[PDB]
C-alpha cells in the first residue's frame, strides 16, 4: 500500500513559536509555559564573532533591550536568565498554547520531524536522521536559527534538536533543549568541522524489511550466515557494526514476515557486494538509512495520534 | 545548503478533521463552516458492492441513523444532501476552525500535501503529485478513505483531492472537493485500472536548476539543441512532450542561474542517453519529478506563511 517519507503533523508544535529580535539580529524561538528558549549567541554581535565572552553580555544585558513577538504581538519581559549554551528569558506572559512536553536526548541512528520556520513563521516539516558524525543533512537558509525538531508520542511532545549554525560543508549542528551541544561543536567561527560518516545498518534493514512486506521480494536469497561475518562486511563496506540489540530489535518485523535476520544480512552482503543489477527498491536505486524499525511498524500497522 | 522534501505545516487543517460513523463503516470527513464533507459511498454496504444505487440510499436515509465524531464530540445533524459524488451533511454546529478556504481542481503534474488520517485523528503529513494517468502514489491503509490533500497560500488553503478507493495495481485515485472523478474512475467494485503513465519534463528540468543552485554542476556540457529535437527525445524516453508555456515558466530560475534551458535539455539529453556514470545528484541515484518549479524557487528563497 505504499511507502513514502511522513513528518509528524505540526499542529501543536506551531502554536508555541514565537519571534525575538535584540539589537540587530533577529530568529525564533519556543515559548513554552512562560519561560521562552532562545539560542545564546543573540547578544553576540558581528564585531563579538572572533571572540565572544557571554557573562559579560549576559551582566550588560536589561530587560527593555530585548524584543520578544508573537506573531504581532509584541509580550514583555520581567527576568533573564542564561543556562549552558541557550538563553532562556522569564517572560511574564505564559503560553496557552503550551501542550504536554518532555526533555530528550536522542543518540545517533533515531529520526525526529524539523518544522522549519522563518522569521517566526512555520514554512514546513520533514523527516531527519542523527548522523554518527553528530549531524543533520537538512534545509536551511540564513535567519533560520531556533526551529526545533520534536517527536510525538500519543499526547506528549519531546523535543530533541534546535538549529545553532551551518557547517561549511554544508551540515547543521544543534543542541538539546538542555544546552548541550550535539557531538564536538562550539558556537565559534574556528575550525569546526566534522569527522567521517558510517551509513547506519538497522535503518538500512528495516528499510528491507518494510520493502519485503509491501510486496518487493526479488533479492530474497536461500543462505545463512554467522554474525561476526556480518560484523567484519559492515565495518568494511562503511557500515557501523551491529550488536545483539540491533539483531534483537528487529524481533517484532521479524516475527511480522517470517523471515531470520541472518537471511536479511546474507541479502543485504550480495546487494553490496553486486550492486542492485539496475533494479530499484520501492522507487530508489540506492539504500536509504532514514528509517527506524519504530517508523517501519507504525507506518506498516497505521498508528495514529 | 540542503534540499529536502518538505509539506506544509497541518495546524489549521488538522482542526477541521472530523470523524463519521454509518452502519457498520467509519471513516474521516473535513467540517468546514457548518457542512460536513465525507465520500459518497459511506451509504453501501457489503452487499452494495457489487451494484449500488446511491437515490434510493439516499431517499430511505434519515438524520439520526448517521453518527458524527469531532473527537469525542457528537454533533446534531438536520439534514442531508448530495454534490455529484460527494455527500454534504448539514450539521447544525458550526466549526470555529474553518480557515480561509478555496476550492479548486488541479491539473496533473502539480504538488501538494496530504494529511494522511485514521478514525478521524492525523497520522502523518507528505508530499505527492499528480501522474498523468491520474493517480497518486500514496501510502494509505484500510480505513484511511477521507484524507484531504491540500495546499497553502499564505493565509487561504486550497484543497484539491481527497482519498476513495485504492486501486489493484497500488495507487489510489480520489475526486476533488465538488465531487468530479479525477481520470476515468468510478466508486465501484468492478474493471478498473490506470493507464500508461509517463514522466513529467518540468519537475525533472526543476530539479536539475535547483540541484545546480546548490552547487552540483558535474553535468553541466557546452550544448545547444533545438526545440522538436527535446520533443523529439522526450516522446522517446516516454517523456511528457515539452511546450512554449514550460519553456517560459522556467525563466526565473534560468535567469537566477543565467544557464540556458536549451543547454539543459542538451544536458539531460545526454544523462538519459548515458545515464548518471554512478554518480548521484542531491543524493539520489534516479531522476526525480515531483518538484514543480514553484517548489524550487519557494524552497531556495525562503518563502515563509
Amino acid at each position: 500500500s505504499g511507502f513514502r517519507k511522513m513528518a509528524f503533523p505540526s499542529g501543536k508544535v506551531e502554536g508555541c513559536m514565537v519571534q525575538v529580535t535584540c539589537g540587530t539580529t533577529t530568529l525564533n524561538g519556543l515559548w513554552l509555559d512562560d519561560v521562552v528558549y532562545c539560542p545564546r549567541h543573540v547578544i553576540c554581535t558581528s564585531e563579538d564573532m572572533l571572540n565572544p565572552n557571554y557573562e559579560d553580555l549576559l551582566i550588560r544585558k536589561s530587560n527593555h533591550n530585548f524584543l520578544v513577538q508573537a506573531g504581532n504581538v509584541q509580550l514583555r519581559v520581567i527576568g533573564h536568565s542564561m543556562q549552558n549554551c541557550v538563553l532562556k528569558l522569564k517572560v511574564d506572559t505564559a503560553n496557552p498554547k503550551t501542550p504536554k512536553y518532555k526533555f530528550v536526548r536522542i543518540q545517533p541512528g533515531q529520526t525526529f520531524s524539523v518544522l522549519a520556520c522563518y522569521n517566526g513563521s512555520p514554512s514546513g516539516v520533514y523527516q531527519c536522521a542523527m548522523r554518527p558524525n553528530f549531524t543533520i543533512k537538512g534545509s536551511f537558509l540564513n535567519g533560520s536559527a531556533g526551529s526545533v525538531g520534536f517527536n510525538i508520542d500519543y499526547d506528549c511532545v519531546s523535543f530533541c534538536y534546535m538549529h545553532h549554525m551551518e557547517l561549511p560543508t554544508g551540515v547543521h549542528a544543534g543542541t538539546d533543549l538542555e544546552g548541550n551541544f550535539y557531538g564536538p561543536f562550539v558556537d565559534r567561527q574556528t575550525a569546526q568541522a566534522a569527522g567521517t560518516d558510517t551509513t547506519i545498518t538497522v535503518n538500512v534493514l528495516a528499510w528491507l524489511y518494510a520493502a519485503v512486506i509491501n510486496g518487493d521480494r526479488w533479492f530474497l536469497n536461500r543462505f545463512t550466515t554467522t554474525l561476526n561475518d556480518f560484523n567484519l562486511v559492515a565495518m568494511k563496506y562503511n557500515y557501523e557494526p551491529l550488536t545483539q540489540d540491533h539483531v534483537d530489535i528487529l524481533g517484532p518485523l521479524s516475527a511480522q514476515t517470517g523471515i531470520a535476520v541472518l537471511d536479511m544480512c546474507a541479502s543485504l552482503k550480495e546487494l553490496l557486494q553486486n550492486g542492485m543489477n539496475g533494479r530499484t527498491i520501492l522507487g530508489s536505486a540506492l539504500l536509504e538509512d532514514e528509517f527506524t524499525p519504530f517508523d517501519v511498524v507504525r507506518q506498516c500497522s497505521g498508528v495514529t495520534f
